[PDB]
């Protein structure tokens, strides 16, 4: 039916079929990224096309492919060799998150470095870690993954608490070379376990929350039609799931009246980072694109009823492939349910006697990923009142180091001589607006203060500002929370009943972007991360703002080559692209599991209305 | 036994007692304000005074007083006659607000002005609204209400759909004088009504809201002692109400293990203002002291449970006084209640194999007020992880006026030639801190970047400094949300197992401060609102940062008042101020009546605990 459906297993098989017959898929390969494309612009009147784009990995070291193919047809759109050198290494597979530490294992560099340290080989755990772009020109060209060892004590111990400071090594993952390994000395490794199920650590257990029962004895107030199309209180969305990106939002549109009204047409968190700043050599080079280099969609976790989703919640199960293009159900990976969210509307008044009370709902649409030591929550939320807000919970272990004896201006103490790095969680939200259709423009709006004097003598006025972005050279934007600084989306040519055009204003929690010097690798590599918010005409191959293949890639692609084009997107199809993040010295309460902390911005209908949407919402 | 127990009705008829004995409360007498004084430091070591402090209005034209009394012994403690030019009026009494009205029905200017735009005089409203202080010599040291004017159609209209513009009055409530009638020309009354319970505005109902059911099977997890003492997931604290700052939270203490651990030893929103940005003479002096001049608590409202306040709800219905002295309750007008909050913590390890998930909850406690036009719910949550949020919630209806042919800089149309004038919401949070004890320094904390270069070749490191403010003269500080400012209250005296003082971060939103000109009004009288956050040194008659009477107030009363004492704070008894506020252009979606829209702050621990406080949650 719907050209926004979830991928089907059948799809996937039908996908590696058509890779095997064209000669494209033999057993050296391995499938390092899949996904269903969006359909074309102006193809809602054409018949589905379905089609995948693969990126498809050698184990044997010939260049990989990037291929796309029409499950619907049959064939082999394109299919064209990869340069990883100039354009980038393909995304890191699963099956290689054990292979740093397999090579160590008989490195007699990486032995005798052990053997310093009087650590048994058998109990060291290797992290399979991103190696960014740096100053080792032969693995330009080279599939290479860094290793920082983690003592674990028995099968159930948490490595995280025992790191192994002073010693990092770099393995080239295809040739199954281990190029350097480089041990600045040794560093006490810190003692402590850090067991949050050991009751030696926790303590006896709370037996003093009683149970919240939260059960809806109707059902839900959504439905959910064609597998993934979802309606709730006016909105009508698809929802989506890419390996890569995860929970997709598709077509959200607000009924009003008799109009079904577009918003948004597509939204998702097209990367997220996280950098290091901790200038040891050890860890200098640390810059986690969880979502480009990792995918953090197909680590998405299986959602217990009761435990991480809780009251009347409907399931979807997406469908990935594995390694080989066989495919994977992911079992209850994204939750949906409605749920209250306090007081709408409010007002007691004083002339009429009437009091008037209405109450607030949210849609929720949601996925909890793990990526290593971190797991994240991405929801997506939808309010009565037409609000749209994202939100991302952060939670896991925090990635560890040693506490230096003098201390550090890097590293916080969380236990006796275990330190935890500072770094950032920066993530980018691309905003694919239609809002009332794709003919849109966005304006900055700046309070502005005004000073006492003729036409304000008691000094009390204020005002605003918008300035409209015309071109994409103009539009790559920052934060200014002191003037109270937003970003409205508006249609130029739909105008609401006071003759004012529709729009929506995006609010954002204004916190600190990208922190590193603009001189270094990660200020290139995460070029987006540098600003607030970008503005971009719509094209079919601008999808993320790092460019296809983040993995040892430098500058080059992405977000900057976009915008130099400088396109119209005055009244023209845009994109908005909002860069938001958290900063995180990690404190002692984040040890040795850390309590969620947030972040996310929210978007809020501007004039798009002709008056409240929520009226007609009853009492009961 | 508790001194900080609700006052009972038979207290408040005890004080209505003891002052009409001594012949203060004779039939010229009401009173303005009335509320239980907290107990003063140390005097733990001492039984039972209860003592109130009274504002007491006179209506004949007799000074007013301030007045203590012990209702424990049943005397005056001190009587006082106010110099109301010198030192400010009384709040304004809920018995006035149809006073200004009254006095401009039989005033020829008045009627003239009414006539020439053919409104009847028995529809006419006119809304009871607050003077400040500006040119006019003639009201400095009188009782002085201003009035807008708005049409009421029939008895169950909403006026505010038709604000009467280019007309206002001054009226002396005591005298009886209109002593001013300004019109500066006829303004079409917008037509349109406002009436969001009128089916021709709301249409049919929606029929697609499925219930949701939150219920507690076993009864809540928190317990209620004296009446108004909470225990909850190892948080202590006391529920206090006072008919100024509406709800205050009392004693918020945490039990860590072996010890209770004092956090802050009182809690309030101090004061709010409403400052109007819109430079007609016909509003430019508009600044609503919704707390200082109105007196939040009185209007809090009778909470209904299914509406107001959803699940498992314990109520607290708090006693205030009426004009006369004799107790009224406001039933259920508190709240109190747990929710469900989510996922607080979550990690699946790739080593250890364990897979883990705990639930997180808050604790709710909240009441909703009504002043004229506006409803706000304050919301105070405490967290099991140890997070302190307070939560502001504001709707109802706008203040109205025309919209001007031509448009405004300075105001927003919501409906045809209906206007609704630019202003702010300006919160005071009083923080009375007491981080392990009352010994507790402030720190400023930014992030610092470092530039790229020796001892940072990859240009990656980042670190953040603190700086201690140590006088009050240095301790008024502004937000840089750029920077990532947060502000630090730690404990010197007391130091976690990592040996660090003990510490809570303040996070704040980072909202615009005060807009207006430094030399207006009010940014004199609302000094507080010009900067985000504030520490003195705590002292028992410094309880609001506007001072004790607002109400035509000529300004720099409270906190510039108290810092320019210029004190130690540098590990003493300090008080922590923040500024919060909404900047709100209003939007056509506000209209007839408005989608609630929040604002608030939060306090998480910053090495107070040793660990996560959270390990000792069960799976649930
Ligand atoms: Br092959
Ligand atoms: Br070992
Ligand atoms: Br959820
Ligand atoms: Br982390
Ligand atoms: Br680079
Ligand atoms: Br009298
Ligand atoms: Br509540
Ligand atoms: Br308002
Ligand atoms: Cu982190
Ligand atoms: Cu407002
Ligand atoms: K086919
Ligand atoms: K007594
Ligand atoms: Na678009
Ligand atoms: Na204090």
């Amino acid at each position: 039916a719907s050209p926004f459906r979830l991928a089907s297993a059948g799809e996937i098989s039908e996908v590696q079929g058509i890779l095997r017959t064209a000669g494209l898929l033999g057993p050296e390969k391995r499938i390092a990224y899949l996904g269903v494309l969006d359909p074309a612009r102006g193809a809602g009147s054409e018949a589905e096309d379905r089609r995948f784009r693969v990126f498809i990995h050698d184990v044997s070291g010939a260049r990989p492919q990037e291929v796309t193919v029409s499950v619907t047809n049959g064939t082999v759109i394109s299919a064209v060799e990869l340069d990883t050198a100039a354009t980038g290494e393909l995304p890191v597979l699963e099956e290689e998150f054990e292979v740093v530490e397999q090579l160590l294992a008989t490195d007699e560099r990486w032995l005798k470095a052990l053997a310093a340290r009087n650590l048994d080989v058998s109990k060291v755990r290797v992290a399979p870690l991103s190696a960014g772009v740096f100053e080792y020109a032969e693995e330009r060209g080279r599939r290479i993954l860094r290793g920082l060892a983690f003592v674990q004590d028995f099968p159930e111990d948490s490595a995280w608490a025992h790191p192994v400071d002073g010693l990092v090594a770099y393995v080239d993952v295809v040739s199954k070379e281990v190029t350097r390994v480089i041990d600045t000395g040794v560093f006490p490794v810190p003692a402590e376990h850090g067991n949050y199920t050991d009751p030696e650590l926790t303590g006896p257990l709370r037996t003093t929350q009683k149970p919240i029962s939260i059960t809806q004895p109707e059902g839900p107030s959504f439905t959910v039609t064609g597998g993934n199309h979802i309606e709730w209180e006016k909105w009508s969305l698809d929802v989506g799931f890419d390996v890569r990106e995860g929970v997709v939002l598709h077509n959200i549109a607000f009924r009003d009246g008799d109009r079904l009204r577009p918003i948004i047409n597509r939204a998702s968190i097209a990367e997220m980072v996280v950098p290091y700043g901790d200038p040891s050599p050890i860890r200098s080079w640390q810059n986690y694109f969880d979502t480009g280099e990792y995918l953090v969609g197909q680590y998405a976790n299986s959602l217990e009823l009761g435990c991480d989703c809780l009251g009347d919640i409907t399931y979807l199960s997406p469908v990935i492939s594995d390694a080989f293009g066989n495919p994977r159900e992911i079992r209850n990976g994204i939750c949906m349910h409605e749920e209250d969210w306090g007081i709408l509307a409010k007002h007691s008044d004083l002339w009429s006697g009437i009091n008037y009370t209405r109450r607030n709902r949210r849609m929720v649409i949601s996925f909890f990923t793990t990526i290593g030591n971190y797991d994240y929550g991405f929801y997506w939320y939808l309010y009565l009142d037409g609000t749209i807000e994202f939100e991302a919970k952060a939670t896991g272990v925090v990635f560890t180091s040693a506490f230096p004896e003098g201390g550090s201006d890097n590293i916080s103490q969380l236990a006796p001589g275990l330190g935890a790095p500072f770094h950032q969680h920066i993530f980018s939200a691309r905003l694919d607006m239609a809002i009332d259709g794709f003919t849109n423009r966005v304006e900055e709006e700046d309070v502005v203060r005004q000073t006492m004097g003729p036409g304000n003598e008691r000094g009390n006025a204020f005002s605003r500002k918008r300035t409209v972005l015309t071109r994409e050279s103009e539009a790559v934007r920052e934060a200014d929370a002191r003037t109270g600084r937003t970003w409205i989306i508006s249609n130029p040519e739909s105008k609401n009943r006071l003759n004012e055009p529709v729009g929506y204003k995006l609010h954002a929690h204004n916190q600190p972007t990208l922190l590193a010097d603009p001189g270094s690798s990660i200020a290139r590599r995460a070029a987006f991360a540098t600003k607030d918010l970008w503005v971009t005409r719509y094209a079919d191959d601008e999808r993320y703002p790092t460019g296809d293949f983040v993995n040892q890639h430098s500058g080059g692609a992405g977000l900057p080559s976009y915008i130099a084009q400088d396109r119209d997107i005055d009244g023209q199809d845009i994109v908005v692209w909002h860069t938001f993040g958290l900063t995180h010295f990690p404190r002692v309460e984040d040890w040795p599991i850390m309590p969620v902390d947030t972040v996310g911005f929210k978007l809020r209908p501007e004039g798009f209305f002709d008056r409240s949407p929520v009226l007609d919402v009853p009492a009961n």
